[PDB]
């Protein structure tokens, strides 16, 4: 796929926003997905413990793994599509150390687009998140493309 100039530019005036608190919407997002798909918290060792969501809430780990991840997946959305380098590393770990079947990182683009719509109605009205679901799909399409060469996908 290939998003235009302005899809982009509505992905990354929200991400903008999202940036004035990483932790806080790491928090919010990995919450989001421990609840909603309690399978898929299974894949974290770290995390395995944690039985409700004031303890989500209170891990200052969790936190830290979220800011982890946002500050990846936000290098990879400034990109606009060129983002070939930075996902090689990351599809080489999930796929074949952690094991992350596609259909977890369906869940958590879901989790991302609940938590940007409660947090960010402003600047996430329904063109904004097509534009974001429309960049998470080429995410996904081209981290698929990549397990497929290393030899997992799925
Ligand atoms: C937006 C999608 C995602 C991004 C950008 C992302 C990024 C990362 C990064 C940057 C790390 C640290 C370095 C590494 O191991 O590669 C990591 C570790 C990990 N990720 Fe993800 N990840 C994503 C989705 C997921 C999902 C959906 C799962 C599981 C349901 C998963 C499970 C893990 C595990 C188990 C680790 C190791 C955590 C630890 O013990 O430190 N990741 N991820």
């Amino acid at each position: 796929m290939v998003l235009s100039e302005g899809e982009w530019q509505l992905v990354l005036h929200v991400w903008a926003k999202v940036e004035a608190d990483v932790a806080g919407h790491g928090q919010d997002i990995w919450i989001r997905l421990f609840k909603s798909h309690p399978e898929t918290l299974e894949k974290f060792d770290r995390f395995k413990h944690l039985k409700t969501e004031a303890e989500m809430k209170a891990s200052e780990d969790l936190k830290k793994h979220g800011v982890t991840v946002l500050t990846a997946l936000g290098a990879i959305l400034k990109k606009k599509g060129h983002h070939e380098a930075e996902l090689k590393p990351l599809a080489q770990s999930h796929a074949t150390k952690h094991k992350i079947p596609i259909k977890y990182l369906e869940f958590i683009s879901e989790a991302i687009i609940h938590v940007l719509h409660s947090r960010h109605p402003g600047n996430f009205g329904a063109d904004a998140q097509g534009a974001m679901n429309k960049a998470l799909e080429l995410f996904r399409k081209d981290i698929a493309a990549k397990y497929k060469e290393l030899g997992y996908q799925g």
